[PDB]
């Protein structure tokens, strides 16, 4: 656990699945953007995703804040491509306008502080990292609550409206 | 930092004002009932206490759902009773339904890692703990964003009907 | 790395999908017959999964002289399962008679010494375990080379005439 | 605990109400003059102050004789302005001439040996620095016993008899 | 060393000398009675011992409230007795009626926190130690500045004051 | 001991029988061609050594890919010169094409981590080295069985096809 | 090693050729006996093995005065019997009536002080052993430089003169 | 301590009483002399100092042979100015013509290994020194037990005659 | 050096000459008398043996105290021996009346602290040992200057008289 | 020991009896020869010197062969010295053509291995060191047991002879 609020977020890198490709990405991709990055437990289970879906459809409401969203949990980048091209329907995420990104080694996990050593899986963890690469915020979530849109937005804004009037 | 989701949250105990008295108060007093544990800065500052007064004007909301409101900063007993007694008119919190306990020796602040060393005073962090008192939800915000009684509330529900349907 | 060569085989247990659901299974359980028992790197990647489709395809010629075999890989259950009921023509596994064993935690793939660190999952490594408990093979292939059944069936048959005939 | 006797008094700085305001102050501000540095318990406690009073009081007494005097508590320096903020009349400090340092982190009732490890307050303990910046007197009291202004200005005055006659 | 306000008084023992003779001393000879503890540097200085002479003419001020005094320096029992029997008018101490501890080994001192590693005595240092022999009161002065009897009154009674009037 | 796939294979060096002849022999000498260099117990045994007569029979067919073989016993090389000295029919190697590795000392065997500490010789162990001398390939057997050609010879094709094409 | 003269000579057991058969033989067996026990350093060297002969040729000399001959080297109890079945003519031992020790793990050579780290084998030793299975005697000769059967018969009887004869 | 026969003597350095003044007298002082270098308990007991007395009353014996005389004990140069003052028939010194060292501090007494840790002085130690400052003896004596002046001649003579004529 | 002033002596045994005779000798056997214990350097030098033969030929002075004599070296009883049956006039001791104590093995002479480690033999170390085996006295002479039994009486008579005497 | 076989021999120096005088010797003065470095345990026992007076009478044995010889005790050289001058009729060695070497410190039968720490003398060890300085050969005898001069130059010339005919 070296995530500490007010302090530089911990840098990850990794292989994400964006737009149904492996592309590379990192925290530093989106200096200059402040980031909401979060953690799932795991892909294909009996659990409909309603987060991840929630936070794709209102997208643009971060992208027109300058705000990005990028979701994580440990499952192989491969994984996330299967569960994205799996429909709905048959409990897959369908198509998605949000970063998947892999913790496959899990070392991206525990310096965030949100890995569970019992299962070896996350539990829901959330973040708010500034434009500047600094934490703002932390959530940290048992496994059967989910996380809210509507604050998260609630929060990011607070943060900017305090950057620009402080 | 002891505070583990799904872990014992860390006891704590020491003295609160609860209506305009002292009283000695622990944890384990509110086991049985859920707990929302949130610690704020300071008293006496020149930010208006909104929070503290809000979560005050929706006490019965949690006492409805069986959940009490326990708020922390590293003030004395002494500088509580103080700011109560102060009116809103002159910057003080005015009369409080929800115990205000004292951090004094910082070690409770400490235990839950929210301390700030370099300040000698707490960020905005906020706890809720289950009736059997297992740390369930952990919030920590960066300290000029406050919380939202409705996410709270959001929360507590959450977590007792994953706990009944489950 | 705990896997030594005419020492007890290092101890395991995890969810497992079996006959599409999921079991607890135990290195124990396999107590009373030669168990080969495999690592392979990924679920879902770009390559037909020759390898594992042939143990399970010529599984009888293992159930017949008394062995067993288990596969292996850092996936969790759900990923195994939704792999397993993608069908051989889209690159699935389709059913199959083998057990797929998750090590999600890594702990199996750490105590057999076929975990990578740097990629976050195994190598291909095979072991062959007799009725006894006892480690009497390794073979460790670096990623892009698979394992032959005929050469397994050789090393199986090999260590059972040896056990028969002093 | 690092306060000795004709060695140097450990530096320390902080915020401190000045004539109603918030001023960084730093013992080596101090340098030039001899200084009375004293701690007390708490602001807001149900004793009258007439410690700290008196020192204010007489304050002359002691510039009128190249001295300075600095109070410090643990408290913060909110909660030292509304205390002075708070009439005498209402067992408050009313306005002073003497600075109230915060030591917020405890870092300087620690270096300076009075800090209270299970109350998280100082006892009473006072210390006269020299113009050179040299401790030449401790004084430490349990809790309930006060400190004497005539004392402290016999103390001050035969430490100066002492620095211009051999 | 080992004193500590509201900490049993660091236990000690050794020769003094009363009324002109040789007695063992011990701090646990005085339970039951408060005690003025007192160090000064040494005998037969350049220097008239008015501090000494102060407390022994008023001893009858502390016996009537139930209060011993004692005075020690590193000095032998043979020296303070030499001392004792040089009249006041050649530098001596004359008659006294407060036993002069020994403190040869140096030992005593050192757990008192007085000892000058350099100079290989004390400086003057007082202690006020309660009838159930715990520390209240530590003041430690540089060599020059000696100690009144009045003040040292004024803190007998008040530490006996605030004991029994709650 | 040292040996990771896809690490540089453990260098090793000693005298060899090549031809009937004793020379230094080192990994370093293979650079530029694949290498299977495996480790066998001991000369003289009563079982016969059909595995070293296999590699030296097909040997063209490791040479005409581009591939040594090189065998190994913790024997001296005097006892390696003598058991090809024997003649097959009473026990001996016979004249063979591969080199006989000595490894008296136990030095390459414990980096190979094919040494047995209570026996005093190897297990059955083989290694699949690149041109570039990384190891591939490693094949633990316990004592009772052999090593296929053919096997290893699909496993050398299988790195050199994966090396070239991709 | 441990081995030091008038203290129990090191315990060793371990594979012996006896008259062309492999039995366990121990240090303890000799007990009641004399014992000279030797190392040499390699079975089947081009040098003609005329210390070793000569021991045997003349083992009458040790067993008419209660003396027994054992010989050692790092040699496996397989290259010693092909060694004996090698006939002197040819450069071999021929049939021997002295048993020859394997030392394969290389303990026994350590437990002496005469194996050779950088050889892997052994020095010339001998180790006069009385009834006891006390050390007498140590002799250790650089490589080229073989044993006198009449010195060690020399010193077997000096030293049982010195125990019958005080 | 650390004083070693033929090894340079530790040096020392303080305050002494040489004709009723305060001088500073270090053991390098003594250069190019032989130094007869003594400790002895304590000033003002109650026996007569016959010792040091001696030794001062037949310095000359010493000095004709550039020889000197330092006497030391833990007391004060104070105490040693004192008792000086003191006359011979009331038990004192009366005036003496050696310097008395002062070891206040204890460390001479240490570095001479003839400090007594459980008195707080020393035993009964003499040193002869030459005039190179090599230590040539050391006699230490049990307390009751004196010295001789002519047992300490007859040391220095035979120590200058030896110097003299090889 | 473990010989400490009023401390037990050091414990030593060993082989002694006595009467030219070989002796067990131990410093308990000495226990109820005085015992005058003597370091010289060694047998068979060139210099006469004056005080050995000195303490001998006055012995009866120390037995009439009750008092005995025992002199060592670092020689073997065996050289004591050959010089004490030497003639004077050759060079040798000659019959004397008192105990030669041999510390082959260095051990004595390091408990005493009169080894010197450069030149393998003791200084001039005397030791004055009382009737219940505590060490009264130490003595240590550079090389070149002996010992006088004058002084030696006169120190045995002192410590007996004050043993006595109070 | 320090000594070790094919390494160079450990070197000494030292005080050694040479024709009646005393002469500076050290195991570089040998460079350039053979040298027989011998030690035996005490002079002037009851066992008759054989083996000294035996290399003695052959030294010109040796001296044909390049080779010279050094017997070594714990004796001082002092002892050496009057052994050699007293006559064998009378327990002596007589004149002797062979250094007596002194190690009265212990260091040189330390380094060798041959010091007996019970008994402060060495047992009987012969080492042969080539001009070169490297330790060739070590024979260790428990204390009866002598060495034969025979058995030492059929060692030397065996190792001059493998020195020059490789
Ligand atoms: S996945 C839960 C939403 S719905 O598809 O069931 O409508
Ligand atoms: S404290 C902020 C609320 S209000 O009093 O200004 O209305
Ligand atoms: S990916 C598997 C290829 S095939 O089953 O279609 O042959
Ligand atoms: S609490 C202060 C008492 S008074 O100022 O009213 O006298
Ligand atoms: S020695 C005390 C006498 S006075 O200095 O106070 O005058
Ligand atoms: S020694 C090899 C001959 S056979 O056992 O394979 O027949
Ligand atoms: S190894 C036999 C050779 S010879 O000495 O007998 O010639
Ligand atoms: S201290 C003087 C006493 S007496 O020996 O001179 O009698
Ligand atoms: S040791 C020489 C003195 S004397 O015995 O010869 O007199
Ligand atoms: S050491 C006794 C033998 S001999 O020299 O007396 O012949």
């Amino acid at each position: 656990g070296t995530a500490k609020i007010s302090k530089p977020a911990p840098y990850w890198e990794g292989t994400a699945v964006i737009d149904g490709e492996f592309k590379e990405l990192k925290l530093t991709d989106y200096r200059g953007k402040y980031l909401v990055f979060f953690f799932y437990p795991l892909d294909f289970t009996f659990v409909c995703p309603t987060e991840i879906i929630a936070f794709g459809d209102r997208l643009e409401e971060f992208r027109s804040i300058n705000t990005e969203v990028v979701a994580c949990s440990v499952d192989s980048q491969f994984t996330h491509l299967a569960w994205i091209n799996t429909p709905r329907r048959q409990g897959g995420l369908g198509p998605i306008r949000i970063p998947l990104l892999s913790d496959l080694t899990h070392q991206i996990s525990k310096d965030y502080g949100v890995y569970l050593e019992d299962s070896g899986h996350t539990l829901r963890g959330l973040f708010i990292i500034d434009d500047k690469g600094i934490l703002r915020q932390i959530t940290l979530n048992d496994l059967p609550v989910g996380r809210s849109v509507d604050e998260t937005l609630r929060l990011v804004q607070a943060f900017q409206y305090t950057d620009k009037h402080g």
